[PDB]
């Protein structure tokens, strides 16, 4: 198949050996690539020195068998000589002014996909745009000043919610504390009317607890429930299961369920049961109350909407202002799997920042998590997190719609495409692209329609890096 190869990140190594009007010049490049989301995460270096000509120029030389290819598209020859390897040779002009021609080699080297490179480059200008070096290298603080202040506010912030949040349930479970031990009182002459009561005040005290139940599995098998809807506490006549009772009958400690969406009133309210036992010598019932998350919505999110989520188990999203995401794991919504590191944080219990980016688009947001403990006693699984999160456009440098045709004759593939160089102090130096991809070897490609590859380029800088350097981030999407 060969696409098989290519599910997850892959590791990219490449080699370029190059010489422009007679200076010969060396780059080796270092990164990873996931044709899941199609994202590509490379370094170069150049380990002969000075680079002759302006690292723009090399991008497209210095790995399309990634690409994010729809599933409407069929599927992709790149990925289909994978298991071999392909050849990429290009010529590029420069308008009024030298080409550079190329060769390349595309092949998995072990686990590792390696893109090995001869290319020379004639009829330049010395002086001219390219050797003299008159290019500009990125998209015309921020990273610095900015992200990791806005990050650091984010903490407190998100440190600040927390303690609030856990200063409601601190009043909830203490007020349980106090219905425990006048319900766990088997006394025949407290009658139900005087345990309605005790149930209603709870809930009185208590506006994020929809609903509390005395549940009674000792001999007067019942259920005792108060609901509080709108200023109105009501008593519905819950009946017993058969299941729910003796399993009743078996809890020993207090415990909560996964959240789920409760069908009452003729509404969807979000939230979990908290159960708690009423004694427990080889167990005359349990305290049981539904706490509605939906109404921590303003205690979270704030009186206005902000970027501000409740994370729960697995990272579940509790609370978030995109009401439709509600009870979804964070990690499956997004796909860059830095996204992960959050729900570390969490089990963790150690709060932290993490960054992602968003689809494959042009979007990175800067996210703080804090979690927290809401229930202390029992103990791993009472603990909730705070996230306050920051998304940013990500403006890239480059953008080009590669126009894909299948050629035939060579059993391969054939492109062209155009890219616009801006120049320092200055207008555009246009390098046209042409493109021809033929595999080594036997076996069968798979020829494509017509489509063409919206590729983007976005050129960093390492600060810490001591040779002529280049680290890029691409995102390769296809369509047509």
């Amino acid at each position: 198949k060969g696409e098989e190869l290519f599910t997850g990140v892959v590791p990219i190594l490449v080699e370029l050996d190059g010489d422009v009007n007679g200076h010969k010049f060396s780059v080796s490049g270092e990164g990873e690539g996931d044709a899941t989301y199609g994202k590509l995460t490379l370094k170069f270096i150049c380990t002969t020195g000075k680079l002759p000509v302006p690292w723009p120029t090399l991008v497209t030389t210095l790995v399309q068998c990634f690409a994010r290819y729809p599933d409407h598209m069929k599927q992709d020859f790149f990925k289909s000589a994978m298991p071999e390897g392909y050849v990429q040779e290009r010529t590029i002009f420069f308008k009024d002014d030298g080409n550079y021609k190329t060769r390349a080699e595309v092949k998995f080297e072990g686990d590792t996909l390696v893109n090995r490179i001869e290319l020379k480059g004639i009829d330049f200008k010395e002086d001219g745009n390219i050797l003299g070096h008159k290019l500009e290298y990125n998209s015309s603080f921020t990273e610095s000043v900015l992200q990791s202040q806005a990050t650091e506010l984010l903490q407190k912030k998100a440190q600040l919610v927390s303690f609030k949040i856990q200063g409601i349930m601190k009043r909830i479970f203490m007020g349980a504390n106090t219905l425990e031990k006048f319900l766990s009182d088997e006394n025949s002459a407290i009658n139900d009317t005087l345990k309605r009561r005790m149930l209603s005040e709870f809930l009185l005290a208590n506006p994020h607890v929809l609903l509390v139940s005395a549940i009674y599995t000792n001999n007067n098998e019942r259920v005792i429930t108060a609901m509080s809807m709108d200023s109105k506490i009501a008593y519905p006549n819950t009946t017993l299961n058969e299941n729910m009772t003796n399993q009743i009958r078996s809890l020993k400690s207090i415990t909560h369920s996964d959240p789920y969406y409760k069908e009452v009133n003729g509404d969807k309210i979000y939230g979990m049961d908290i159960t708690l036992p009423l004694m427990g010598k080889n167990a005359i019932g349990a305290l049981n109350f539904f706490l509605n998350i939906d109404a921590f919505y303003t205690d979270v999110v704030g009186k206005k909407k902000s970027n501000t989520f409740l994370m729960g188990k697995d990272g579940r999203l509790l609370i978030n202002p995109n009401r439709e995401i509600q009870d979804k794991i964070l990690s499956a919504i997004n796909p860059d799997r830095r996204v992960a590191k959050a729900v570390e944080y969490y089990n963790q219990n150690e709060a932290g920042t993490l960054s992602y980016h968003s689809l494959s688009g042009n979007t990175e947001t800067f996210l703080a998590i804090q979690p927290f403990d809401f229930f202390e006693e029992k103990g791993n699984h009472w603990r909730w997190a705070i996230g306050k999160y920051v998304n940013k456009s990500l403006v890239f440098s480059s953008h080009s719609n590669v126009y894909i045709t299948a050629d035939k004759q060579k059993n391969g593939i054939k492109a062209n495409f155009k890219i616009r160089h801006n120049i320092e102090d200055g207008g555009v130096q246009l390098a046209d692209h042409y493109q021809q991809n033929t595999p080594i070897g036997d076996g069968p490609v798979l020829l494509p329609d017509n489509h063409y590859l919206s590729t983007q380029s976005k050129l960093s800088k390492d600060p810490n890096e001591k040779r002529d350097h280049m680290v890029l981030l691409e995102f390769v999407t296809a369509a047509g």
